[PDB]
């Protein structure tokens, strides 16, 4: 029983961060064989940083303008080249720590484990959802950027994140490790703010099935809503409309607590318009909505508490 | 900005992560120099549970008795002996992964991060706090016995909890890595239960600063207050009282924002005595009391945002 915000197990991403610095601009990389990836903005001081020319600013940088350090060992750079917003750095040695590994796009509404890394040591690991609005809530503090998001699939680590900024509401935007911003976000400084957010329906349907897993029914009401009952009352609240591919996906759920999806949804309306009534869900006052359907199937038991 | 329930990298204790089996019982164990710390319950059966005798159900078994598997490698035992409500097996090989450690027994109140882990694989990583009743609010299934609790500082692991039990309330007990139980519980079956919990004052208000360090001063006010007349509010609320010490050990974080202990003592008055009129602190509207002193400054910038 119990249910937590769970992050995978970091050891495999602990392997694969390094310091990588050039001029006076010292951010975290990422050493998978024998390349290493880093935002492109280390190549950018403070006053670059308004308005770039990447292309202008890297074509003046040599192997040798950069320099990376593996725990104690220095890294030699033996190539170059930029990747949209990442430059991937071609070093003399392939990392022996190299796990199984993919690049993945996430989408939103999914979630990941984040490394928080300063000065290429790791320091703390936490679960994010990737928002509607293509922002996360992190929790990054100067000296982050190169930090990765990550899940782990058996031993295959897919990579699908990397740190590159904080927004003025004090969320966090980066891009995936082909250096393509989540979002519309660009690697300047502009007055680029996050688009107005939605809680992910999905995702709180889900978390509702986790806790009649755990054994909690008394949300739970005698009445069923259409699809589109169900998406007026989503509108008024913030709410993602919830769509017939979101009812597929809830399937496995459904089935291992006898509850139809549809009347999942009348729960949740109840909840919307009626409140908790000072009443706890899975140890919450409020609706979660950070975690999937995938993320509840990999916690709780496989056996309902009836 | 951000801040985030965080747990330490976990990579140094997934290297020790082995499993244990004896007859058809398995469960984790901590594989740390040349011996295997595991709970001694996995010589039990269903049935023994009740009313074990482990010295004499102990005697029974030879080294040979015990498999222990590290990835794929069996590890051959070459010596046993029950400490508490351990087993520390001794084998014949030492673990080339230990990293520096040490066995710490924490106190109520204070922090660490879980590696749930299940057939000697780990399966995931969060943070937890030791209730003043002595449980932690954990996320465990069958198979999740022999779990560790750590902190790491610098490179050295602290290990401090070994998971046992799920009470009736469906939080969790367990051990220090000596096997003495943390709280009152024991390895067998009783009608035991967890005491009456309390709100851990000191880390409510530990994250009172937090909040005031990353921006935030609405719940502040103008008035001040005794430790008593705190106290005699605490009691009404069921927090814990506050202590000298307790407020000396605020000292850092009262500096870094300029408001004294006592004058956030009565912003936490009237938080208890108000609510929160539906606004929120740090993203929560509940007062969060899992967060130490120690972990807001682990974690928050050490410039207050003014
Ligand atoms: C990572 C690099 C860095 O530390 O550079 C020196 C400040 C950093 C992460 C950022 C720092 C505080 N919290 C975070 O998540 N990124 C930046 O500082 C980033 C550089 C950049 C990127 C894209 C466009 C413009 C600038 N700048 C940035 O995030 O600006 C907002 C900010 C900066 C510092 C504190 C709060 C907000
Ligand atoms: C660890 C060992 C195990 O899986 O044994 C087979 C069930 C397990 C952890 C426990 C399982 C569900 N959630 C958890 O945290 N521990 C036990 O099952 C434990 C053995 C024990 C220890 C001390 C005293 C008596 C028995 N028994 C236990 O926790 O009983 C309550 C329980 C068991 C299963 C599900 C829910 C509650």
């Amino acid at each position: 029983s119990g249910f937590r915000k769970m992050a995978f197990p970091s050891g495999k991403v602990e392997g694969c961060m390094v310091q990588v610095t050039c001029g006076t601009t010292t951010l975290n990389g990422l050493w998978l064989d024998d390349t290493v990836y880093c935002p492109r903005h280390v190549i950018c001081t403070a006053e670059d940083m308004l308005n770039p020319n990447y292309e202008d600013l890297l074509i003046r940088k040599s192997n040798h303008s950069f320099l990376v350090q593996a725990g104690n060992v220095q890294l030699r750079v033996i190539g170059h080249s930029m990747q949209n917003c990442l430059l991937r750095l071609k070093v003399d040695t392939s990392n022996p720590k190299t796990p199984k590994y993919k690049f993945v796009r996430i989408q939103p509404g999914q979630t990941f484990s984040v490394l928080a890394c300063y000065n290429g040591s790791p320091s703390g690991v936490y679960q994010c959802a990737m928002r509607p609005n293509h922002t996360i809530k992190g929790s990054f503090l100067n000296g982050s950027c190169g930090s990765v998001g990550f899940n782990i699939d058996y031993d295959c680590v897919s990579f699908c994140y990397m740190h590159h900024m904080e927004l003025p509401t004090g969320v966090h935007a980066g891009t995936d490790l082909e250096g393509k911003f989540y979002g519309p976000f660009v690697d300047r400084q502009t007055a680029q703010a996050a688009g107005t957010d939605t809680t992910i329906t999905l995702n709180v349907l889900a978390w509702l099935y986790a806790a009649v897993i755990n054994g909690d029914r008394w949300f739970l009401n005698r009445f069923t809503t259409t699809l589109n009952d169900f998406n007026l009352v989503a509108m008024k609240y913030n709410y993602e409309p919830l769509t017939q591919d979101h009812v597929d996906i809830l399937g496995p759920l459904s089935a291992q607590t006898g509850i139809a999806v549809l009347d999942m949804c009348a729960a949740l309306k109840e909840l919307l318009q009626n409140g908790m009534n000072g009443r706890t869900i899975l140890g919450s006052t409020i609706l979660e909505d950070e975690f999937t359907p995938f993320d509840v199937v990999r916690q709780c038991s496989g056996v309902t508490f009836q």
